[PDB]
This record gives structure tokens, C-alpha cells and sequence, in this order.
RNA sequence: CUGAAAAUACAGUGGGGCCACUAGGGACAGGAUUGGUGACGUGACCUGCCGUAUAGGCAG
């Protein structure tokens, strides 16, 4: 349930495997209300490759990434490509588009993203797939589902200690906080329909409407985590 | 006016060599199947002749 309930394992391989499984979107969200510093170390160590990291609780190469403002810049470049609906599924040829919208109207008889709170996935460019993991990985705060950008947007004072515990400056931290809060995912609707996006004709007021179906990250992530639990 | 239109997976190929299922062996005792029953008559196959002939051939 809690972060350091899984840190009790003396074997680092089993620990890091369980931690990497815990912070992946195909499993349940772990509570980090007690553990904010250690949470930041592992979340910022997830930004590296698997074969580049021996242990996720190594503090120094986390500070190597954090002190390097060519590393965190890439992680805040990847926030603009945070979707509620994946346009690159299953065809990846849908070129440089991002759909971020509120869930639709709730219906009693059908299931959609309206039946869950608004969560975000990422889809831009495979080269930066690790750089998203810092700011898109979902965790449990106090008693509330949250990700790093949303929890650093308003409630920064709770994370000041956790961020300054490594030796980050106040100037850099507050400039990082305002640029992250300014670079939060807006209501992104593409200006043009892509060549590889599937369109259909549905009967509208006195004619037809062009409809592009896009999957929701939330319903997919729920079906994935339901499938790993072997429930259906 | 369909998760919309459109779409050639292909070419080549050595599983081979060797081999002991064996020894032993009681299915056994007893047994009431029994009572009662109409194949035809709405049908064709008849009536005669030849022939020594219930042989064999013939006419309506």
C-alpha cells in the first residue's frame, strides 16, 4: 500500500522490480504521503535507462540528472505531449498531434472515460519515453490520486524539503515550479485531421458529422491492470 | 455512407545409429419363469380340348 512497505526487501533486484512494477500504469497506485524524498529519488532515477541504473535508490546520479538543466528541460518539454486520448493507437503514423479534453457525458448503460477521474498518458517520440516517466507517473498523495506536475503546481511547500534534501537551490526550484505550472497540459485539440486518423459519417441534425474515434488512456490502463490480475 | 478507402509472406532442407519384461498362482457354494390365446370366406387363377399319362401342350 505505502512506498517503503516494498522497500523492506533486502534484495535490491526484487525491490527495484516491485518499485518499477508499482509506478507503472498497469498496476495499483502506492501511497507516498509518508515518503516524499525517497519517492523523488526513484521517480527521477526512473528517467534513466534500465541498463544505465544498477539500483534506483542511488542518490548521486539522481542529483547528476537534477543538477543538469539539459535533463529536466527534456522532462518539461515532454509535459506538452500529455494526452487524455491516444491519437497514435494503433497507427503511429499520426504525426505530431495531442488530444487533451475533459471526460464526456456519463451514460448509465455504456462504459467510457466519464466513469473515472481525468488521468493522463504520454505519446510523442520513443527517444524521450524515459524522460516522461518523471512527470506522468501517477502516485497516491494524502488520500488523493496525483502526479508530480499537479502536486508541484499548487502544493509546493510540502515538496520544498523533499527537493532541497539533495541540495537543489530555492531560486532554481521556484523557477522550475512556475515553468512547470505554466507548462501544465492545456485543452489541446488538433487544428487539422491527420491522413492516418480514421473518420466515419454519423447522422447529425439534418445531415452527417465526421467522427474520429480515439481510445481513452484511463479505460485502457484499467483493462490492462484488470488483465494482469487475471480477472476475466 | 461500416475504427471508413487500398493491400501477393515468401524462396531452400536426410533424425539418425544400438536394445531379452521376467519369474509364481484353485472363482466358489444355492436356485420352479408361470398363467391365457380362432389368419382369413367382397374372392379374379374359370370352363373345356389333345394326349396311354396328376408327363407335356393348347382355345376363349
Amino acid at each position: 500500500m505505502h512506498l517503503k512497505e516494498l522497500l523492506e526487501i533486502t534484495d535490491t533486484t526484487e525491490r527495484d522490480r516491485s518499485l518499477r512494477r508499482a509506478f507503472s500504469p498497469y498496476t495499483a497506485m502506492i501511497d507516498i504521503t509518508g515518503s516524499e524524498a525517497v519517492a523523488l529519488i526513484i521517480l527521477l532515477n526512473l528517467t534513466y535507462r534500465k541498463n544505465q541504473v544498477d539500483d534506483l535508490l542511488d542518490k548521486k546520479l539522481a542529483k547528476q540528472a537534477l543538477k543538469s538543466e539539459d535533463h529536466i528541460n527534456k522532462c518539461i518539454k515532454e509535459i506538452a505531449w500529455f494526452h487524455t486520448h491516444n491519437l497514435k493507437y494503433p497507427d503511429i503514423r499520426v504525426s505530431k498531434q495531442n488530444l487533451a479534453v475533459e471526460p464526456p457525458t456519463l451514460h448509465s448503460y455504456v462504459l467510457s472515460s466519464a466513469n473515472y477521474p481525468k488521468a493522463y498518458g504520454w505519446s510523442h517520440n520513443s527517444a524521450k519515453v524515459n524522460f516522461a516517466k518523471l512527470f506522468v507517473s501517477y502516485f497516491k498523495w494524502q488520500n488523493q490520486v496525483s502526479w508530480l506536475a499537479q502536486v508541484l503546481a499548487t502544493n509546493s511547500d510540502n515538496w520544498k524539503s523533499a527537493f532541497t534534501s539533495l541540495g537543489l537551490s530555492v531560486k532554481a526550484f521556484k523557477s522550475l515550479c512556475v515553468t512547470v505550472k505554466n507548462s501544465l497540459p492545456e485543452e489541446a485539440i488538433p487544428d487539422s485531421v491527420d491522413r492516418y486518423s480514421r473518420q466515419i459519417r454519423m447522422p447529425y441534425h439534418d445531415g452527417y458529422l465526421a467522427v474520429t474515434p480515439v481510445i481513452s488512456h484511463v479505460v485502457q490502463s484499467k483493462i490492462q491492470q484488470a488483465a494482469i490480475d487475471k480477472r476475466a
